[PDB]
RNA sequence: GCGCUGACAAAGCGC
């Protein structure tokens, strides 16, 4: 199941949303 | 395993 190659992308952006 | 929601979760739900 994708749940790291999903996040690995979605992280960078899904922090630099509340940055 | 790859998406897709979610906490950048776990879990779910497609292919």
């Amino acid at each position: 199941n994708a749940k790291t190659r999903r996040h690995e992308r979605r992280r960078k952006l899904a922090i630099e949303r509340d940055t």
